[PDB]
């Protein structure tokens, strides 16, 4: 309905996505950034306040300067697998790495999208002061904790479950409209925090 809101937070995102030195698919990467453009303003500019950068990247996490300690290191409940983080393809929290052309899920993820849910992790825990882990969302997520799947991960850690809704909200209108019919009290939590 609305493309000038789109256009108004590509030029937020231009103030916090960071481009790589190397090689990479140019298209692609500004597809991520199409689908960054979709969050709520509100939060966009919150994080453009606290100085984070979202960081695209045309190669592996561990590659990179600042995630180097985590080469060979296995993430938790990696329990075998025979991946490290050296094969995880985003990261979100107190920074946002986003491997470029390993949005869609499978692409070494079990997310819905890899740039919304962990750029929510930032929002989460940078703007909204872990919000994931209130007393209110608590009671949601004792809920609908394991509506959207993976329920021995989404549905056991509400700061998943918080990053996962985040992405099924904001991402196309077909995964938002399965986020009101699947997680009712999570998709009226999500639309109260943003008016
Ligand atoms: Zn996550």
């Amino acid at each position: 309905m609305d493309s000038t809101t789109i256009q108004q937070n590509k030029d937020t995102l231009s103030q916090i996505v960071v481009f790589p030195t190397g090689n990479y698919d140019k298209n692609e990467a500004n597809a991520m950034v199409n689908r960054l453009a979709n969050i709520d303003g509100k939060y966009l500019n919150a994080l453009k306040q606290n100085n984070l950068k979202i960081k695209l990247l045309s190669g592996k996490l561990t590659d990179e300067k600042e995630y180097a300690y985590l080469k060979g290191v296995v993430p938790k409940g990696w329990e075998g697998t025979g991946k490290t983080w050296d094969d995880v393809p985003g990261l979100g929290g107190s920074t946002v790495a986003l491997r470029i052309g390993f949005s869609n899920k499978g692409k070494g993820h079990d997310a819905i999208n890899l740039e919304l849910h962990a750029t929510a992790h930032a929002i989460d825990h940078i703007v909204l002061n872990d919000i994931s882990k209130s007393a209110q969302f608590k009671q949601i997520f004792a809920k609908e904790g394991r509506s959207l799947g993976n329920v021995n991960y989404l549905g056991v850690y509400p700061e998943e479950f918080f990053a996962e809704s985040f992405a099924y909200y904001y991402l196309n209108q077909d995964t938002n409209s399965k986020l009101k019919s699947a997680c009712p009290q999570t998709y009226s939590f999500l639309q109260n925090l943003a008016k």
